[PDB]
C-alpha cells in the first residue's frame, strides 16, 4: 500500500530543480519508457495568480501535444504535493549544452542558431494558436531530445491570453512591456525572450539583470555576440527584440520565414 510513484515509476536519478520542485527520470514499469517527473517541493498551496502549479495545471488542460512542446502525461497529488509527469527529453537543457559548448571555447553556429529558433517558433505557434503564452522563454526551458529536435518546456508562467494572469518570468530574458504590465500583446513577449534565447546561443555574454545594461538592451540594442551572422539574419533578430509591441513577428511569420 505505497505511493502510485512508487508503485508506478522507478526512480533512477534526480535531474534537476525548479518550480518549486524537483525532477526525476523515472523509467515507467508498465511500458519501459523513461518520463521526467517533477515532485513539488510544497503544498497545495498559496494564493493564485503568482501561483506556479495552477498556471501548469491549466496550461497542461489547455494544450495538446505539439512536437516541439514538452509532453505531459498525468498529473496527481501525494501527501498534498503534486506530481507531474512529462516526456523525457533525453538532451537535457539547451542552457547545458550552451555552457559545455562554452567552456570548450565552441559556439553554436548561424545553421544551428536558425534551426534552434525554427522550432522553437514552431512550438511557439502552437502556443498562441491555441490562446496561451508561455512568459518563461530562456534556454532552460528548452529541452533537446535524441542526443535533433528542440522542445519547450515549464509552464509555471503560462496563461490564456484572453484573461491574463500573468507573473513576470526571468528578468534577463523579460520584455520592458510586460514589466510596466502592458499586456496587449502578451505572445510578443515570448517572441523578445526568444530572440535573447538565440542571443544566449550565438556566445553571448551572461544577460544582464537590471540597470543600463538591461535598459540598453531593450531599446532593440541586441547584445554583443563574439560572433559574425548574416545580417538578413541579424536583421531578423533584432526585430525580435525591437521595443514595443505589436511590431514584432508573429511565431507563425517566423515559422514561415524563408530565411530561417
Ligand atoms: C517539468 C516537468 C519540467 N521538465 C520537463 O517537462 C522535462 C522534460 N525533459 C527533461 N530532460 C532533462 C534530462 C536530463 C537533464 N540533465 C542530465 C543530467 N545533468 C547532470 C543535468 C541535466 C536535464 C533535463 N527535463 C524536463 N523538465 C525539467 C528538468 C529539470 C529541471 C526543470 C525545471 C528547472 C523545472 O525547468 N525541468
Amino acid at each position: 500500500m505505497a505511493s502510485r510513484y512508487e508503485k508506478e515509476f522507478l526512480e533512477v536519478e534526480k535531474i534537476g530543480v525548479g518550480e518549486f520542485g524537483t525532477v526525476y527520470k523515472c523509467i515507467k514499469r508498465l511500458d519501459g519508457c523513461v518520463y521526467a517527473i517533477k515532485r513539488s517541493m510544497k503544498t497545495f498551496t498559496e494564493l493564485s495568480n503568482e501561483n506556479s502549479a495552477l498556471h501548469e495545471v491549466y496550461a497542461h488542460a489547455v494544450l495538446g501535444h505539439h512536437p516541439h512542446v514538452v509532453r505531459y502525461y498525468s498529473s496527481w497529488a501525494e501527501d498534498d504535493h503534486m506530481i507531474i509527469q512529462n516526456e523525457y527529453c533525453n538532451g537535457g537543457s539547451l542552457q547545458a549544452a550552451i555552457s559545455e559548448n562554452t567552456k570548450s571555447g565552441n559556439h553554436f553556429e548561424e545553421p544551428k542558431l536558425k534551426d534552434i529558433l525554427l522550432q522553437i517558433s514552431l512550438g511557439l505557434n502552437y502556443i498562441h494558436n491555441s490562446s496561451m503564452v508561455h512568459l518563461d522563454i530562456k534556454p532552460s526551458n528548452i529541452f533537446i531530445c535524441h542526443k535533433v529536435m528542440y522542445k519547450i518546456g515549464d509552464l509555471g508562467h503560462a496563461t490564456s491570453i484572453n484573461k491574463p494572469k500573468v507573473e513576470e518570468g526571468d528578468s534577463r530574458f523579460l520584455a520592458n512591456e510586460i514589466l510596466q504590465e502592458d499586456y496587449r500583446h502578451l505572445p510578443k513577449a515570448d517572441i523578445f525572450a526568444l530572440g535573447l534565447t538565440i542571443a544566449v546561443a550565438a556566445g553571448a555574454e551572461s544577460l544582464p539583470t537590471n540597470g543600463a545594461a538591461w535598459h540598453h538592451i531593450r531599446k532593440g540594442n541586441f547584445p554583443d555576440v563574439p560572433q559574425e551572422l548574416s545580417e538578413s539574419f541579424s536583421s531578423l533578430l533584432k526585430n525580435m527584440i525591437q521595443p514595443d509591441a505589436e511590431q514584432r513577428p508573429s511565431a507563425a511569420a517566423l515559422a514561415r520565414n524563408t530565411v530561417l
